[PDB]
């Protein structure tokens, strides 16, 4: 039982290292490439304490979140590249730096609940940046793609403090309302991409400028 | 409250899961694709309906933030499944998908009993292990590996549907996680031997991947 799911969570690593490594080779941006490698380097050190010690379930849940912050965080270093624009890239990669430092104070400190939750909701923020800034360049219309970098860096700045401070009830939730306002930005865009008038591209982007001006609070 | 604003979120991510659906409901060129695709939508919307009509229940908003995490999931692998264009690929991710779906309305039914959940749960990671096999699978070009991709991910389904109508026996369970276990063996035997450079890994990776069907098998 519990042993069966501490071999499946060492595959799980083995095959988040994998692919940490491939998109290490693939990338042409340096920084992207150093969080890559230090996302294989946290695959890594995962399946090594897996290995050592099984037994302590702290130890597990700790580990099992790193390894999916992992596998989002490569995908969404991949998923900004695809975009060609060198602030995405930028953006999503100050987000994942954030994410590998909070992995790194979960290991430390793995029986903490608000140390996880810090991780945990910044994976969550990658999640929603992401979404963001894809839906940004489906558009092509400059001002859009002005406002949801600024909401993404709304974002860093919010997760910058959650992760240095993650037993403050106020600090995390003022990431979570810059989500929800992202999430919002996100779901007016899709809304106009499934629709016909520039009256509706309009209204996108009022909506998307409501949004960032509620995270700006 | 904080659960104010955790509902608030959660309400957007069942819209944006929707959505989603409904783009792939229109791309794929499957119909048995499609008509998953609009009963992932189906369940999105009903979920963001539950949480308004009460947002105050921590069992029905855990159940119904793993429908919208398995739809997110289902929803991409249906569609890296049609990418590899093998119909196959496709017919068995769609049966993997359906019995998501199904397991999905059994958390909605009784979203208080942790056994439901566990079963939607692990079938969930079996989309996750099924897709990476048939993906590396696509990769090599090596018809005996793709065969025995389908063997294990057929092994999958078969358990998976054991799970779905008996999600409190603990045999089922555990023999659906072998079967996982088997499946990221063979999905890692294929992604190292896709790395080396020595024409000789093909035929080891395809010793390990045989060896894993067979632990499956048992």
């Amino acid at each position: 039982s519990r042993e069966l799911i501490a071999r499946y969570q060492i595959l799980l690593a083995e095959l988040a290292a994998i692919r940490a490594d491939i998109a290490a080779e693939r990338t042409g941006d340096p920084y992207v490439r150093k969080l890559a490698r230090e996302l294989k380097r946290l695959a890594q050190e995962a399946a090594e304490e897996v290995k050592r010690d099984p037994s302590s379930s702290d130890v597990n849940m700790a580990l099992l979140l790193i390894l999916l912050m992992i596998e989002l965080a490569v995908r969404a270093l991949e998923a900004a590249e695809r975009t060609g624009d060198p602030e995405v890239r930028e953006l999503a990669a100050e987000l994942v730096w954030l994410a590998v430092e909070a992995a790194e104070e979960v290991q430390r400190n793995p029986s903490s609940s608000d140390v996880w939750l810090a991780l945990h909701l910044i994976m969550l923020a990658i999640w929603a940046a992401v979404a963001a800034l894809e839906a940004a360049e489906r558009t092509g219309d400059p001002e859009v793609r002005e406002l949801a970098r600024e909401l993404v860096r709304l974002a860093v700045e919010a997760a910058e403090e959650v992760q240095r401070n993650p037993s403050s009830k106020e600090v995390y939730m003022a990431l979570l309302l810059i989500l929800i306002a992202i999430l919002e930005a996100v779901l007016s865009l899709l809304r106009a991409e499934r629709s016909g008038d520039p009256e509706k591209r309009e209204k996108a982007r009022e909506r998307v400028r409501e949004a960032v001006e509620r995270a700006e609070e």
